[PDB]
């Protein structure tokens, strides 16, 4: 029995390598395999990947004539001590069992032991949607000790930036991804003491272009329609009033359809503040028009009772253009 | 081997600590680490959190030529007794267990024991649309012992206040959260008893000035476009007509769109009685010009038979943003 | 140890108490604690409650100088018999884990027993949604024993209609909850006999007023619109054939929205009748028209050809309204 | 004990009965108590039911001085030999345990054996919507052997037609349930054999009436309405116009309307054909006054430089109509 | 008893077979018996297989009079050794248990073994949809071992292509599906070494005459009735404005139906690029018509102030369509 050759019954394995002198290092190294899905309305985001671990222990040291080494999976777990790790500001965790448990443990003949597991978790990753369509996230995963304080355990990346491997075909179907690399900072908890923690760091970004074309192009070409009648006869009442109110029908029909298509999210952001001022421009270019034939019929009605081009209609021809090419430097400085 | 140091085999732990004599006292911190989701049709949240006990028992002291304490992880825990708490009016829980279960157990040399663990948490929450989207929304989370009343267990708030602390970056995406405290309660059950309850409370509010421009902005704009014909030559009936009955036929887009976007709550909230009076007034404004162009044909026809502004134009003038005035005024003072 | 006052090892615990005579009585309490959730297309309910039984057993009587009892946790279930009671027509169940099983037993000096768990419980309830919104229905939980007939176990409501208790803030979201009560009554398997059920009976009611202010009122509002055109010159063309299919437009949109917002059942239902016949008003309101511009060209023709208000309209003013109010008549005496 | 009568310890309950001789026949009931749900796009249904199990083994006979049998419940199930059934083309399925397995075992003194138990069973159902909405649908369920091979054990249905019995309220949202009956047959797998397989079969039919008026009757009422410009005075173009393009506006938003309702199902169904070739009549509808009006103008224009009943209309009021009813009795004649 | 025949105890079953040689064969082979769901904003697939496995072991032999074969249920596995196959990239999985686990073991008397059982399993499959819905997509879903590297272990396909079957009603909803077939691949890890890897190969397509009539055809009619204005006469004003707004109308309700029954993908496709085209086709037609009214207004008064078909018009007749045309045949020969 293979297990015999490791005295497994001659050590009590409840406690930590080195007990009771110096902390014991533990070296990480991490893969990742996939992105798997993420949640705008929940904040979160789900990912798989491979996790290995390296530590020394001298109560498992075997002889051998040879150097090879010995492997088993995770029945013998629970027999010998390992460390818990866990992961911090996560909602939900497991560990793949098919066929069997995903774990492994080889074990040199001096007591290197290597420590290998399979596991998907979703973690919170909290956002900011002032700036959208135009926005950038940062997200991050962080792993820590459970039990263990600093002065017992010390937690630190094997090989430094090298120690973070992604694959080459890793993408979200939304989202652009950028720029992985890792980190690491000592956190402090008054219930027990400071702890290490490890962190894996990446940024987001969208297609600016798609949102471009979907949102901002029709409304643009909507205010440039609203214009046309300024060209119109004011005396064709029955062709000036249609056109401006079917406008204002179809400008509010498009805002309702791009509202039903973002993520539901319940506050201001940009796309929102460029849809309204176009939507203002259309209503005042009605309002125009009603004071354009007031007038010329009040002007009508004088010149009977005592028996060419208006100059609201010459003047906005030149102010409402001038204005919104104003309202778009501002816009566009400001949001870039 | 440490399980051996506590005599373990020498003590019946299926009793509490001071059988037969009074109530054990046990202390309680919690950590709040996230705000997971909401749901407001179902009306529940969903919280993760660590939970911690402190409480005596002398039966686990152990001899120490030093004054170091042991540590354990969950497999110590169906060996002894620990309280059993658990949460009241909640849906569904559990304990997270990657990459093993995160419990934690320390002793001191006296007997002083710490009780940690990580866990996630669904509860309803009773919530009042009546004021949407001006409401105010309070919830709690409950904590309580189940098999032991007062007269045995005492449970207590470990440090009042200072007992509850939560993460610098808690948010949630479509509300506002402040102002969380704890408190405290007896509860009767005529089955068994007195048992001490133990409470986290917290507000929740919106964000208004996104409601405001999304809602109440278009509806106001639509009433005083439909005011326009007022100052309209009554003789351009086929202006006239057709611009009351699309005006009509906006509003009714607006006030659908407006409906596919609130949650699915079927009760009367105050917005809706905004959107419908002013579907109103617009339908009022249509009958207006009715009644002013069968008069006029009425007239004609007689000075025939026989053979300027109509006064119900400039009544209405006046008349109508006046009306609209005071109900705007009494509304906004009904409901701040 | 408190488990070898009870002779456990000394009985049996695979057979009943009693075995071989009369059938054991065995008495239910019941606590709801909430109502979680409800499908209207898969037709089904979720509750929350505490179950308590009570009987006696000789074989778990200790002796002792007082009369106290002794508690227990579900660790001792597997070591007795217990009653095996079950959800009659349920999709899916479990009981509560957290922090431990929420499972209490209680023992007193002379066998009387009592056993207590907290459960979900998820529950068919078939509905009838021809008089909607109108409609009412009636839902219930079944209780029963697996494998004992009325013969070996006799289960009753310990104390009859004071047996069952609601909690005080019990609410759904879009329902009103009322007239909880309790029954019981025999029931037969050819398989294996007789058993005895239990049930809890209550009612669900919708909110009349949002309905009819959300569906009802637009139709009538629009039908009432398409009236209009009676009174207008019949030498305005222009103007009167735009109204009317706007207005056929506006109906359309106004029942493609409320389609859009109802539970997705697809059989006839009551609000689609009343929608369906005004939408054949406002139909017939333009064929009308249409008769009397083609009555009114031919007259001019005839007239040059050999060189006041139409009949239609005048009988038309009075025929339309006369028979809406006679359809809303006996619409409203046939559905309340 | 109740198992020490039983020779538990005295017989290898890892072969079946009869073993190195002919095959033991098992017979088989079911009592169908519900069907939970259905999905249409992914093509399954979920389904709640008792399966029952009937056979004889020598090795657990037991001597009575009566004619009493003994029952238990599922723990005795890992101690003795049960059959291995499985449900075929099954994507999930689980065993309820609330408040513990829903499991039973009835020996007689002979050795007869009675094995009962509760499931919920999702399975897969290939649907063909080509002729929706007048489409019928058949299910099936299918249970077999999963390890043993017809010359081992021999399944059948105990009592043929009458082993089978279906709940008396037995119903779904969106479809009528028929003709439940049973079937069996033999097939054949070339890693290991011969095996029987039994079937539950059942049809499903929808509520032709709601999909009628919901879609059939208003496209047929736009048509009708298109034909109405064919008797309107060709010197109205302001009239004529807007009515041709406010109709292909309303139809179009009848379509998207209707589009949105349906299944996702992403071919081509019965209704869809119906739907578009409506809206190519209603097209048609406007390039005819388009004709007609141009060559009035060239006319008009010839008269004065050389200085009635259009006969495209008269033919059209005849030839419209006709190819629609031609339409609807082809289209009614193939999909019946 | 069965298990002593199988010396069990008298092996180390921790090792492999031919431990310290030459690595020992395992040969595969998979039924697939359905494809569940496809997910295409996540990027993933769902089926459900029985997979097989061959090898043989001399420690199993066992002495037989005969030539027949022993067969266990799962309960064998945890006390002999099997191979730990595991799913590359995949996101979750497990193994079906009702009304027992489906696990198989056979078992010769010359020590050949037989293993099989039955899972389900979710894999991921990147997806382009550029140029939808003309797109094509090929998944496949791969085996490998966990543990042991090919000098160890030597995986390969039994029978070559013939190793996989595929029932013959399996099908998706959306897709059509050909072209099974297998490869295999060597893959290199640089924390162990080189392993083998299988390989299961399909391909996805869509329904194009589908899409081709719920998309293109409708906004191809509208650009084509947005021409019909080139040819009514220039006089009419309130005829030629409506026409032209009420078509941009119609064509933004288009488009947004469409965008809302497409899966959520938010970057251009090519119908995207044929629908904005169309739109800005149906633009440019409303500012012909602008130009023209302007130039015809400024012509009359200068005649007056001093005291037919205009050109813009004839050349518009014919340079839209065939701009039109030139447009589709760039389209259609780059997309297919
Ligand atoms: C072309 C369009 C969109 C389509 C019409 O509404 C016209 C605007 C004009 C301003 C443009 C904008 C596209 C995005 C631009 C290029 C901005 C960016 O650098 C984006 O990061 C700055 C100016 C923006
Ligand atoms: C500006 C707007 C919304 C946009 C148009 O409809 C005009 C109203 C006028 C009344 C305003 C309201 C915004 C919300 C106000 C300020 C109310 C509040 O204190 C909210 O708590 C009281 C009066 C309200
Ligand atoms: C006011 C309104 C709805 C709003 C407009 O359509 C007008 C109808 C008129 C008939 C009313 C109905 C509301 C519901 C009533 C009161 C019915 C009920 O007792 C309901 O249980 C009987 C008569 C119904
Ligand atoms: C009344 C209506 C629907 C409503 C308008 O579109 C007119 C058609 C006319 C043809 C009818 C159809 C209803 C369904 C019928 C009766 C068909 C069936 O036997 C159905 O199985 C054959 C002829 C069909
Ligand atoms: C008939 C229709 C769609 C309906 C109207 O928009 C007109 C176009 C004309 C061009 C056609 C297209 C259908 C798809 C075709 C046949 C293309 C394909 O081979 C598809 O793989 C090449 C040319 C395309
Ligand atoms: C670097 C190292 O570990 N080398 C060892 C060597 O010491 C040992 O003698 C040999 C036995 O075959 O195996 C190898
Ligand atoms: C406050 C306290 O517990 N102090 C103890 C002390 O009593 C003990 O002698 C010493 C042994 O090193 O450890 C410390
Ligand atoms: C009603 C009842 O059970 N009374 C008992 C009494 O018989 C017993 O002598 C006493 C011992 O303290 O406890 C109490
Ligand atoms: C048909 C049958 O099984 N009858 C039996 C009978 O043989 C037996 O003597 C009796 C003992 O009470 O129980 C009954
Ligand atoms: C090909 C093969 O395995 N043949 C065997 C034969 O060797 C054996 O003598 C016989 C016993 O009945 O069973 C068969
Ligand atoms: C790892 O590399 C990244 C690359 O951006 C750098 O920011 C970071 O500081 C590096 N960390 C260490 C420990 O070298
Ligand atoms: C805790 O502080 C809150 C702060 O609002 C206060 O309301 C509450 O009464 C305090 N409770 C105790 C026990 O001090
Ligand atoms: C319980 O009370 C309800 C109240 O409605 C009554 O209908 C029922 O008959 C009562 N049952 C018994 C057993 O008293
Ligand atoms: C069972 O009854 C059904 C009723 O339709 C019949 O089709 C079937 O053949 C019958 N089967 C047997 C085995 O009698
Ligand atoms: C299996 O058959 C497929 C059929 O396309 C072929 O592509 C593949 O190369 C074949 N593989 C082997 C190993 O024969
Ligand atoms: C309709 C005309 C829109 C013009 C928009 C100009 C935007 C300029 C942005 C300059 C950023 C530096
Ligand atoms: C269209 C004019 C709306 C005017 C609204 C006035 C609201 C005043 C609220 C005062 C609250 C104290
Ligand atoms: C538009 C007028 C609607 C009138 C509806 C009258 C309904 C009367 C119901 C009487 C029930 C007894
Ligand atoms: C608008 C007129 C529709 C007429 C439809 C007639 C359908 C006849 C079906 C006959 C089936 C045998
Ligand atoms: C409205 C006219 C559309 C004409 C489209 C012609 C497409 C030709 C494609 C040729 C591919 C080889
Ligand atoms: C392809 C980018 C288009 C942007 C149109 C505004
Ligand atoms: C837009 C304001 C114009 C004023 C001209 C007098
Ligand atoms: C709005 C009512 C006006 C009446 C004027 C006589
Ligand atoms: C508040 C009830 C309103 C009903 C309108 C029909
Ligand atoms: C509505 C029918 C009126 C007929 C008058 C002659
Ligand atoms: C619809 C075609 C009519 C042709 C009459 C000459
Ligand atoms: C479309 C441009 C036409 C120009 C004719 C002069």
């Amino acid at each position: 029995k293979s297990e015999q050759l490791l005295r497994i019954d001659d050590h009590d394995f409840s406690m930590r390598p080195g007990f009771g002198g110096p902390a014991i290092p533990v070296g990480v190294d991490v893969q990742v395999e996939s992105l798997d899905s993420i949640s705008e309305v929940d904040m979160d985001f789900t990912m798989t990947l491979y996790l290995r671990h390296y530590w020394k222990d001298e109560r498992l040291s075997f002889p051998s004539t040879n150097n090879l080494s010995m492997t088993f999976d995770g029945r013998l777990v629970k027999k010998i001590w390992v460390p818990d790790m866990f992961f911090v500001h996560s909602k939900r965790s497991f560990i793949h069992d098919t066929t069997t448990d995903n774990v492994m443990l080889r074990v040199q003949p001096d007591g290197k032991v290597l420590y290998s597991l399979r596991v998907t978790v979703t973690a919170m990753c909290n956002m900011d949607f002032s700036r959208f369509p135009l926005d950038t996230q940062t997200c991050s995963l962080e792993i820590e000790s459970y039990a263990y304080t600093e002065d017992d355990l010390m937690l630190y990346w094997k090989k430094g930036n090298d120690s973070l491997k992604t694959d080459e075909r890793i993408s979200l179907s939304q989202f652009l991804i950028q720029e992985f690399h890792t980190t690491t900072k000592l956190a402090f908890y008054s219930s027990t003491g400071w702890y290490n923690r490890l962190y894996i760091n990446f940024t987001l970004r969208r297609h600016i272009f798609f949102f471009l074309l979907q949102t901002y192009f029709p409304a643009t070409l909507m205010v440039m329609l609203s214009w046309v009648s300024f060209w119109i006869d004011r005396r064709a009442v029955p062709a000036r009033v249609p056109l401006g109110i079917t406008t204002v029908l179809t400008m509010s029909t498009i805002i309702t359809g791009v509202n039903a298509s973002m993520p539901r999210v319940s506050y201001i952001k940009a796309v929102d503040i460029y849809l309204w001022v176009s939507f203002v421009f259309v209503f005042l270019s009605v309002l125009e028009y009603a004071a354009v034939n007031y007038l010329t019929t009040v002007q009508e009605r004088k010149e009977q009772k005592l028996r060419d081009t208006h100059a609201i209609d010459k003047y906005s021809r030149i102010i409402f253009p001038a204005a919104y090419i104003l309202f778009n430097l501002i816009y566009w400085s400001i949001f870039s």
